[PDB]
């Protein structure tokens, strides 16, 4: 599992800290769900899981790990060099990958079928293109942590289901990946096991869903 214990850092080697008294377990083969306003320490604290921030007074355990950023990036190269990204080109794999996460139809829009050379940063692509690339190399890779940062930000609503119920609840929730969530939404508190109440850069409340409509 991930653990935190008295998270304290900023974004300064000094100055007032952003991050504050964080505690949080994340225990392997769940979905752990992050909510909070905006400028709560959301991605702060995913970052500061993955070693991103070294912390001040704090102690940090859980090694390799997926990551998707809130803003895309990708490589001036093919799309299926991006998907891959540095690993062994699979049949069922890959075209699973690309069956969940609503790519094929988009994919074969291009003026290449496939190998389309992207440009630089992604000029001849959109923002939910780069955004569900991005995901699917993210989920293509075989890790145990998984973070991804607000994916549903550039997506629609029809989207956002096929990709949350086929790639999240079907294909990382299949291997038992350690899956943790930064969004805002209602159609995945209930699939969730541990939801993180974010304010300020504190946690606030801590636990799973009963123990959160149980407390204040
Ligand atoms: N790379 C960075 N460098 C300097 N400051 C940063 C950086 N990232 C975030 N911050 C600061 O941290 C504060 C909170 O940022 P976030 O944690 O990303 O906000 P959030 O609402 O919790 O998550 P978002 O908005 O969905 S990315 C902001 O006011 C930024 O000024």
């Amino acid at each position: 599992c991930v653990q935190i214990i008295g998270g304290f850092f900023t974004w300064t080697p000094d100055g007032i800290p952003t991050l504050s008294n964080i505690t949080i377990r994340i225990p392997r083969g769940q979905l752990t769900m992050i909510v909070g306003q905006v400028g709560c320490g959301k991605s702060s604290l995913l970052l500061a899981t993955l070693g991103e921030m070294q912390k001040v007074s704090g102690a940090v355990f859980w090694g390799p790990v997926a990551y998707a950023s809130q803003k895309p990036w990708l490589l001036n190269a093919t799309v299926e060099e991006n998907i891959t990204f540095e690993s062994p080109f699979n049949k069922q794999r890959y075209k699973m990958v690309i069956e969940a996460c609503s790519l094929q139809p988009d994919i074969d829009i291009l003026p290449h079928g496939d190998q389309t050379q992207i440009g630089e940063r992604g000029i001849n692509l959109s923002g939910g293109q780069r955004q569900r690339i991005s995901v699917a190399r993210a989920l293509y890779q075989q890790t145990n942590v998984v973070f991804l940062d607000d994916p549903f930000s550039a997506l629609d609503v029809h989207l956002s289901d096929h990709l949350m119920q086929a790639g999240i609840l079907e294909l990382l929730r299949d291997d038992k990946r350690t899956v943790v969530l930064v969004t805002h939404k209602l159609q995945y508190l209930p699939h969730a096991d541990w939801i993180i109440a974010m304010k300020d850069g504190t946690i606030q409340r801590e636990g799973t869903l009963k123990d959160f409509q149980r407390s204040e």
